[PDB]
């Protein structure tokens, strides 16, 4: 009868098989998840089975678990990600919803395993579908209190933005206008603020510079004047007009106590004149 050498190796069975009388056969070669590689998984005859003297048994050595290479399917939709996964035999698949800033909504932001051989069985894909950004709402805190108003937004994770303009009718410190509000939008966007500096109620100056032109084919340059002074942070231009001879401009300039004032004057982008004023 046939003896048992099921997981064990070829040169362990051909010494059962010959002290019992038999010869090893033929050696074939198959995929298995059950037995580590070059372990017998199989005979024929299979163990206890009717045999002669002499006969031959036959034997199947793994090859060890069937692999495949893993598939990059991140940033891909659910369906063509799974698709993508079964089309190589890879099925056992666990989805995971997670909120993400790199996929839309529905899209895969992250495999279990690294696009590496995998075995096609007992596998454990993980892949991490996209929820989107998480959505947080945006509290509408038009004519209420700008430090309130940031504080509040700063603790729900929102950046924060503000100009100020004056205002007739909304006590300093409190909000002119917001954008967004009444909403839920990304966590972490940036909501933008218009805030009362209370009303329009320093110095005066009106500087000259006389500005050269310098234009070719009697085409006229730009002149953009620059000012930084108590309203104005010379962020864009207080003055915007085209030249095409020297002219002398003037420049208004207020100015607070214990502090200076400043014109830039560019023409076609290069900066031609500038001057610091202190409130003098
Ligand atoms: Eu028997
Ligand atoms: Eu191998
Ligand atoms: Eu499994
Ligand atoms: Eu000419």
């Amino acid at each position: 009868e046939t003896p048992d050498v099921i997981g064990k190796s070829v040169k362990e069975a051909e010494q059962i098989f010959n002290k019992n009388n038999l010869k090893l056969g033929k050696i074939s070669r198959s995929y298995s998840d059950k037995y580590p590689e070059n372990e017998i998984i199989k005979t024929t005859p299979n163990t206890g089975e009717r045999v002669e003297r002499g006969d031959s048994v036959d034997v199947v050595i793994s090859k060890g678990p069937e692999k495949v290479k893993m598939p990059n399917v991140i940033g891909l939709p659910k369906e063509e990600a799974l698709q993508k996964l079964k089309s190589l035999g890879l099925k056992d698949v666990t989805i995971e919803k997670v909120y993400n800033n790199q996929a839309p909504k529905g899209y895969i932001a992250n495999q279990s395993v690294t696009a590496t051989e995998i075995a096609i069985h007992d596998s454990n894909i993980k892949l991490y579908e996209s929820l989107g950004i998480k959505q947080v709402y945006v509290e509408d805190f038009e004519h209420k209190s700008f430090s309130k108003a940031k504080k509040a937004l700063e603790e729900k994770g929102f950046k924060v933005e503000s100009k100020e303009e004056y205002s007739d009718d909304i006590d300093e410190g409190d909000v002119i206008s917001q954008s967004p509000k009444g909403k839920s939008v990304d966590e972490g966007s940036t909501i933008s603020f218009v805030v009362s500096k209370g009303k329009k109620s320093v110095k005066t100056t009106t500087e000259s510079v006389d500005v050269p032109y310098t234009g070719k084919n009697d085409k006229s340059q730009k002149v953009k004047v620059y000012i930084k002074d108590k309203d104005n942070d010379g962020s864009t231009e207080k003055g915007s007009f085209d030249i095409t001879s020297d002219q002398r401009i003037d420049i208004p300039l207020r100015i607070e106590k214990g502090k200076t004032a400043s014109y830039i004057v560019k023409v076609d982008g290069k900066t031609v004149a500038e001057k610091e004023v202190s409130y003098d």
